[PDB]
């Protein structure tokens, strides 16, 4: 709960000031001294690393509540994780903001990315099963999320702007999205 | 010189706190009173539209500058201002950072707009044979450059945050660009 707190406190320091978000502002928003922030982390690192952990939970219980499993089509398995994402950040616009900053950051531990694949094995696979194998690479796994994220965000931005063609921003960023990262 | 100071503090304001940027701050970097600022441009819509032909202007210059035109391969042709463009962000990131918010704005004027396809009008043409049609449309075609901008934003993130690959990112980046946007 005061972990929980100064959780939430993160989230919105982040989304706004970016991860070189203060963890002496993050205390005060959670109501605690920054010496409470470091008892419950031992790092701004580990803060970071719990954090991105926290969002992707969210995110993923989200994204696996949505996914009609009768579905086996690659193409059509990623429109839907498209979709639900998309629809995520509508409704999240400072986790989507922290999520996105955290997801490329140099910081993230080897254990944090494992453990977020567990979220959501079907992504894992659909990804063996179509990305280009560069954005499957150590070298360039970051870089080719990092693009996934940008195209996501700028459908966002539009979707928000736009209400009326929201349908249409996400179709045309999903299928541009689509030709970027998978097997032509 | 009064205006050329706040056009460049203006471009800072923005490239960090997006058009939100408020004029009260961009005045006192400027060295100038807010009431000044408003003289300069009688509103802030003004302010945003005057900026943004200004950086359009700059960028295409150097794009201009730079482009080779014993190049005969409509693709490599592209890839060379692609190349130009990240080459620009890198030396000026708080250009590319402004200019990216400004272009994807409800705020831009029909006449803004018109003037700022004008700045290279084979560049333009080159667009109207090699990008999908909908990018093009008058509904998409704010999308379509928001879409270029974030790929290029992210190459121009990762080129910045590893050098070392700078090189294979801004390959990565374009070919990706090139297969979301470009007709087949
Ligand atoms: C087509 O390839 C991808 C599809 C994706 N779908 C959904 N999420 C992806 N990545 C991702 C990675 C980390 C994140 F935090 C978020 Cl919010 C999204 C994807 C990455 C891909 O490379
Ligand atoms: C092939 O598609 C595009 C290529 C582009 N190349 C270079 N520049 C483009 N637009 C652009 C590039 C830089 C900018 F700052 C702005 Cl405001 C717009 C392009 C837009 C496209 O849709």
């Amino acid at each position: 709960d005061k972990k929980q707190a100064l959780l939430e406190a993160a989230t919105q320091a982040i989304a706004q000031s970016g991860i070189a978000a203060s963890t002496a502002v993050i205390a005060r928003n959670a109501g605690v001294a920054e010496g409470t922030l470091f008892r419950y982390f031992a790092t701004k690192d580990e803060l970071i690393n719990t954090l991105y952990l926290h969002l992707k939970q969210d995110l993923c219980q989200s994204m696996i509540m949505e996914l009609d499993r009768s579905i086996t089509d690659a193409k059509m398995m990623t429109r839907f994780i498209w979709n639900s994402y998309i629809s995520w950040g509508l409704n999240h616009p400072a986790r989507h903001r922290a999520i996105r900053q955290l997801a490329v950051s140099e910081k993230l531990t080897k254990e944090t990315e494992q453990r977020a694949d567990d979220m959501f094995p079907e992504l894992r696979d659909l990804c063996h099963r179509s990305v280009l194998m560069v954005f499957m690479s150590d070298e360039y796994r970051a870089f080719g999320d990092g693009l996934f994220l940008a195209l996501a965000e700028t459908t966002m931005d539009f979707a928000a702007r736009d209400p009326a063609r929201a349908g249409e921003y996400i179709a045309l960023g999903f299928e541009a999205m689509w030709r970027a990262l998978t097997r032509e």
